[PDB]
């Protein structure tokens, strides 16, 4: 799980 | 699981 | 679980 | 668990 | 746990 | 547990 | 456990 | 158990 | 335990 | 300019 | 410029 | 300018 | 100019 | 200038 | 300036 | 110009 | 300027 | 100027 959040 | 969220 | 918050 | 905080 | 809070 | 709090 | 707070 | 605080 | 506080 | 290289 | 790189 | 390096 | 590098 | 390297 | 190398 | 150099 | 070497 | 040096 890899989350990004800009 | 990859999110990226802009 | 990786999680990036910007 | 990495959790990267901006 | 590494948890970065800026 | 790596806790850093800026 | 290391605790780092600025 | 280290604990930095500034 | 190392407790460094300023 | 906005570049998103993945 | 937003250059985003993974 | 906003650099994001994985 | 903000970079991040990981 | 923030610079961030992990 | 701000910088943070782990 | 603060430095953390960890 | 402050430097924080760990 | 404030230096810490571990």
């Amino acid at each position: 799980l890899n989350i990004y959040q800009y």
